[PDB]
């Protein structure tokens, strides 16, 4: 039968009022997953521009406030080795020297690690800027960046 | 309660991330899209859903949308001696409606406003080729604010 | 003790309200169909739009539940029965909701409710369901929302 | 049951009492033209039309009448509108008047018909006299079609 | 009288009454398992018709309301890669763009995605229709679709 | 106990597709069992019992042609046609079992000629084994030439 | 009241019967059937079900019976110097058992008894041709008492 | 108890037995009746292999119920009377019942008090039946012994 | 019924089983069979909870 309260099955009028405040191009909190190629014994600078793309619905943005960064190895490690990945946060005001590392305990398993950016270091970064250096015995690294597009 | 409320520190801190989660590069997005449409005095006007997908709204990677409710305002002044008015007639691919949700301005200098909610049992996707509602008014332009889910 | 005035009273009206000259209408529409022995009859949604029901002004409707009764006596020695197979534009069903009489002189009846996820609009060209019966006519009472 | 996502059987019983032409409580919006200094008699027939889904009715029990000035007033003047209820058993002499305190704003007033006077009216009957300095008055009539 | 306040070991009479409502062809809520072949870099469209088959006892149905969809990689991934799988729901009233993706964190383990269809999109579907686009680096994906046959 | 409160409702619902963080591949079964009330009719001669074949339960008309076995739980019967002139309808059921047929004659008679007669019987749990198309459910005697059955059973 | 000292009356009364009820001229009747069986030394005797069906038990009208529990007693004195004993090996059409539920008398002049219950999942009907169990005993006769459900 | 295999019974002394016990029943059987003529129902009708009671020679009747088994004469509503009978003395009641729908059975029954519940053999009569329908259906609650 | 079970790790066994309802727990002899077994693996290992009698 379905209820009649009221009635919940047909269009109903909305007693709107004054025109509100609008914004066609609002912000957007997201977790952007993407991968990068990494060489052995060399750090790779993760460019912020990768966060802007139609593949994420974010190419309408030009700046992004990074909150946290997480990385997983995306390919198998060398023979006899265990996957490992490292993150060195970068900042326009001053690059860091931390090497947040994670090593797999099962060769067949990924190695993972992340780092949170404190509030006092949460600013906008443009495509030209770099998020962090990535090091890994695996040739590709899977990244998942929590950030705020604006 | 209270205290730290998480971490609240001044430098980067490690995250003991684990197994690669479930991700989605192209998620959904619930939005309130504002956009205008020109109208003539005496003729209805079908609002194309294709107006909701546009780079002006960041809703450009989408091809389908589920509309929840529609609200309309007269964007321009009415003719001389008249009070603004605006009508909305919901439209559905399964069967157009005959409602004419109408609102009128009680002050000539003020907008007319009206809107309608779409019940859950009629909230299916619409693409660019589909329509939303017929709009009537004595004002030559109508401002729409449409609550919908992009997917 | 519950009566108000005996003369007209003023209404301190305000700003012109939101109005709708053509509202919706939740109804229970009764109508009959003619059914042949052993042949299913597609009930046309267009039957619901008619001045006989004050619904000639609608072109769409949301059906909620369908109830059916046999309108005429069944064949000799037989008991009445009636069957409803829901029909949907998105995918016809194969259910055969059947009710039977226990007294030859009595009507057979059965109905089916439509879940909220399948309650979209239908126009005259569409069909509600299939009807089968040993009786030659079936009386239906369709609960529906005109809009 | 609502939680169901498919059709479910109904164990219907006796053929119920039915009515293909039921009644309907409505708020009917429409406008009427008015000349300066002349009262206009509102016809009940303006309530029976396929613009209101009511062309299938012939009688209606009016409950309350509300009016708003639909067009601007004369220069220098504030809008006003009056209503004199009319009844077949004897017209009234009240002039329920409302005025706008801002020239750009509509003037509004309405009256309630008491229970004892809520009888049917037909297309030839008249609801009330409308007076106004604006040339068109919008009316909303809460009534019961039957 | 059963067996004196027990479960009884004998047939017992039922005082049946009027002939009830009946339905020889009732609805059926099911969780259908089946596999689909997926190649590299291309999306496969899952045909709703795969749900109608005598291998699921459902060849008597011509329409079905789908509720949820779960995918699992059915074969091992390419050398050095971690399995993954994506799911893009499809609807007649408007295909979606979500690429619900799930990856494996162990090369020898499956990757699992799943997505639920809201109620307002739970309409029937026939064999000619489709359910979703499947992507995966594995040559085959196992699917378990929770649906309602009617 | 105290199952009185609570509500759940999946914490309300939404309007768009949502991800499911599925896990391991579950256990599955493409050809599961099915509990059913199967309605069908059988023709009866006057004063001659008719053995109801179990094979009637397996038919595409009931969506069960894919089953070759079934466990019967309860049998209910109704006279499907009018009785003889001057007679009140009646129907008898005699349960049949492979391990030993019964001699019961569960009988129900109409108290109005225009009305159906009805009766049914319940199979105890210690007799609810499987049956195939060739086996029989019960005998059916009646004064009406057709009997309507509704057999509550579990298709496996 | 009414008839003055009714309810527990010494007179006939009227029953306001209604619709004709569901009848069954051949119900089931659960029983405890006592009967004897002759036994030879060192030889097992298969007890036939068709010993439950006899006008001596009013059961000549049944053809099938569901056995629930079997009980046995030595019906004649045992050999010289011996204590009575009796053994039961349950038999089933779905598969014969190998148990030997045995009893013995602690006084030579006293009967030896024993029994076994049939679990629910094994309580199907049995016809005359079938067997219930095997009986062994040093006494030339055993008395039985079977709890069974005729139908 | 709750198991799936035979279990032993620690039986004791041989118990009291009875191979031919009593039996409480609700025997149904039909009898022809002529118009304006009462029919004496024979207790013998209660002893038959159709009821499994062919082994009883006596029975204690407790209550008798009757339903018209065939349709009534044209224009007439069905009815049926019961007159209890006893060896110690026949009664003169006529517990009557009349159908309120020509298509419906007429029904009436009577209950026997404990002081009149002695045994009756085949040659004994339970009651006289009268009706306008040529056949009457009887359900007798009785204790076979 | 075809009660199936698959392994989420290639190196790991796939497992599944079925319960027999009380009403179907009769005796079975050597000639009888218990169930059919299908598998892509060449050898399957069983564990049958049963009551010998
Ligand atoms: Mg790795
Ligand atoms: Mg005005
Ligand atoms: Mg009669």
């Amino acid at each position: 039968r379905k209820s009649t309260g009221d009635n919940s099955n047909v269009v109903t009028m909305i007693r709107a009022g004054s025109y509100p405040k609008v914004n066609p191009t609002p912000t957007w909190v997201r977790a952007i997953p993407f991968e990068v190629s990494v060489q052995s014994g060399i750090a790779f600078k993760v460019p912020v521009g990768s966060l802007f793309s139609a593949n994420f619905r974010t190419d309408s943005f030009t700046s992004v406030t990074v909150m946290s960064v997480r990385a997983w190895t995306q390919l198998t490690p060398p023979v006899n080795e265990y996957s490992f990945v490292r993150l060195k946060p970068l900042f326009k005001t001053g690059d860091s020297t931390e090497e947040f590392e994670g090593r797999a305990s099962n060769i067949n398993t990924r190695a993972s690690v992340g780092y949170r950016i404190p509030t006092n270091l949460r600013q906008n970064t443009v495509a030209a800027d770099n998020v962090c250096e990535v090091r890994s015995n695996c040739r590709q690294v899977a990244l998942v960046i929590s950030c705020c597009f604006n």
